[PDB]
């Protein structure tokens, strides 16, 4: 028989072997697991999404951008497991290379020294440099999705919430509302919930630096309007100016009745922090989104001057376009392109 994590089959023998549970979400499931063909440990990503059209699209997604990337701080794609015909096809497995753990994990055992500190938070950015260049947002950044090696090699992972936005094209108002995981949503996620940019992976990686300062979330929100109610906690209230950039009415109105709070100082938060860190980390954490320091500039920052070299820091040679983005499609017909996407991996084809 296949063999069953916690229940759920793992239909990925007789090639890869020995499953144990990593993780879950609402429709998958993480193993790590042996690759006996190449003598290697992996990842299997067990999806299930057929029966919701937005877990398909987010199956496809994950899918055709990971296929397509190829960069030292993201996670590859070895291999891509699924049932030979269309109808039996319940499942898709995606094997990845086996990182030894993440940063979530890591910061429950250890304080961060200020290098290592330093050299993650470059990898995240030129990890992230390269996701942008390729028009894409990430719009799931946080500690569990770093992986992370013995070596300090850190890779991101979880393209499943990760989408192309064609920069030819507006994008406000088609937007999916509801992104990121509640603590590393940025402000106008939930002022400008389907009209963001990729300015929001920035506040995120923001949010992962502050956790890497002091190894708490820094706006630990309890349910999602308490999450906006943290960030102004700490930021203050938003000035004028940046008000008036609310485009909602409805948005800047409900801001506008909330009580006058006084921005925390960052180094009142971090009192032992390199003050350098506190400056990028300020800039990241800027509430206005256009004002937020862009990705090429947070490698350009003092704080990362050990680490930035544009020499060695890869961006996409194709940049993706609309056609990456044509989704919005029955389930049905989705269940067809993740079928075709994953062919190129079967026997035969
Ligand atoms: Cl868990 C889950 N469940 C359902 C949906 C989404 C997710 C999140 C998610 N997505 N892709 C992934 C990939 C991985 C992965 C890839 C390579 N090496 C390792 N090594 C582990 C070993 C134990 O320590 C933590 C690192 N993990 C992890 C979570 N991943």
């Amino acid at each position: 028989g296949p063999e069953m994590v916690r229940g759920q089959v793992f239909d990925v023998g007789p090639r890869y072997t020995n499953l144990s549970y990593i993780g879950e979400g609402a429709y998958g499931m993480v193993c790590s697991a042996y690759d006996n063909v190449n003598k290697v440990r992996v990842a299997i990503k067990k999806i299930s999404p057929f029966e919701h059209q937005t877990y398909c699209q987010r199956t496809l997604r994950e899918i055709k951008i990971l296929l397509r990337f190829r960069h030292e701080n993201i996670i590859g794609i070895n291999d891509i497991i699924r049932a030979p015909t269309i109808e039996q096809m319940k499942d898709v497995y995606i094997v990845q290379d086996l990182m030894e753990t993440d940063l979530y994990k890591l910061l429950k055992t250890q304080h961060l020294s200020n290098d290592h500190i330093c050299y993650f938070l470059y990898q995240i950015l030129r990890g992230l440099k390269y996701i942008h260049s390729a028009n894409v947002l990430h719009r799931d950044l946080k500690p569990s999705n770093l992986l992370l090696n013995t070596t300090c090699d850190l890779k991101i992972c979880d393209f499943g919430l990760a989408r192309v936005a064609d920069p030819d094209h507006d994008h406000t108002g088609f937007l999916t509302e509801y992104v990121a995981t509640r603590w590393y949503r940025a402000p106008e996620i939930m002022l400008n919930s389907k009209g963001y940019t990729k300015s929001i992976d920035i506040w995120s990686v923001g949010c992962i630096l502050a956790e890497m300062l002091s190894n708490r979330p820094i706006f630990p929100g309890k349910h999602y309007l308490d999450q906006l109610n943290h960030i102004l906690g700490i930021l203050g209230s938003p000035s004028q100016e940046d008000l008036n950039c609310i485009i909602n009415l409805k948005a800047r109105n409900y801001l506008l009745s909330l009580p006058h709070k006084n921005k925390v100082p960052w180094n009142r938060l971090f009192p032992n922090a390199d003050s350098k860190a506190l400056d990028l980390l300020d800039k990241m954490l800027t509430f206005n989104p256009h004002k937020r320091i862009e990705v090429e500039q947070a490698l350009a920052h003092p704080y990362l001057e050990q680490y930035y070299d544009p020499s060695d820091e890869p961006i996409a040679e194709a940049p993706f376009k609309f056609d990456m983005e044509l989704d919005d499609l029955p389930k049905e017909k989705l269940k067809e392109l993740i079928f075709e996407e994953t062919a190129r991996f079967q026997p035969g084809y």
